[PDB]
């Protein structure tokens, strides 16, 4: 097997099937003693949490499921009818992630869609009936968040106040995009020191909220 069907079957045989903060417990407890993973993780979801709450945003978009650690925390905490769209490009982790959501009870909020974000995105509207959207976690290739983010905009996705919160600031870092906001006025930017996931190294979150064109 991987790594990610090892945390999965772990939380499966560690958590308790309905209980997300269970699933997350387990999940860090894997990924702290046994083999780290690149989850949010719990210093950082802390800060995510504390956004989350908030913002209660309706339809939040996820760039970067991997094994649904974000997925789960985040989803555990949307308002009833609220949803979560997470893009996974890798059909492998799609898997892990669906069923590490439909271990959590989470499965009707949370809609994995297997592809590229790059190709997802141009079909929210026409085909994910999205109008706009509230929040986007950046959690993919770092390398990605700047393009990905100018999509989102040329698309009509983002409105007055959509928050953007991008995971990995400064480790392994995305200085392209942390630049761009940054200096651009359509993005009114706070950063959130923190914890690289299960280690002792300085990372940190990015909230940019965007402000129109
Ligand atoms: C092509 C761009 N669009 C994409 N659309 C949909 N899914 C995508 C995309 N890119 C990547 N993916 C998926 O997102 C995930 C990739 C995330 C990349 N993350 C990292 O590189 C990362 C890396 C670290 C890290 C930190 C310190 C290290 F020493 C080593 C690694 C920590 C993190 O928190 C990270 O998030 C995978 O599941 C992948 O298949
Ligand atoms: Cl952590
Ligand atoms: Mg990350
Ligand atoms: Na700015």
């Amino acid at each position: 097997d991987t790594k990610e069907q090892r945390i999965l079957r772990y939380v499966q045989q560690n958590a308790k099937p309905g209980d997300p903060q269970s699933v997350l417990e387990a999940i860090d407890t894997y990924c702290t003693q046994k083999e780290w993973a690149m989850n949010v993780g719990d210093a950082k979801g802390q800060i995510m949490d504390a956004v989350i709450r908030e913002y209660s945003p309706s339809l939040v978009l996820e760039l970067g499921a991997y094994c649904g650690y974000s997925a789960v925390r985040m989803a555990r905490l949307l308002q009833p009818g609220a949803r979560l769209l997470t893009m996974e490009m890798n059909p492998d982790y799609a898997a892990i992630t669906q069923q590490m959501l439909n271990f959590a009870g989470l499965q009707d909020k949370v809609t994995i869609l297997n592809g590229a974000s790059q190709d997802l995105i141009p079909q929210l509207k026409k085909k994910y009936d999205v109008d706009t959207l509230d929040m986007v976690f950046l959690d993919h290739w770092k390398d990605r968040y700047l393009p990905d983010t100018l999509l989102l905009e040329k698309c009509g996705l983002l409105r007055k106040g959509t928050v953007l919160l991008a995971d990995n600031v400064i480790v392994p870092g995305t200085p392209d995009f942390l630049a761009y906001v940054r200096g651009s006025s359509s993005f009114e930017c706070t950063h959130y020191s923190s914890y690289l996931e299960y280690m002792k190294v300085v990372d940190g979150l990015e909230k940019a909220i965007y402000q129109g064109p």
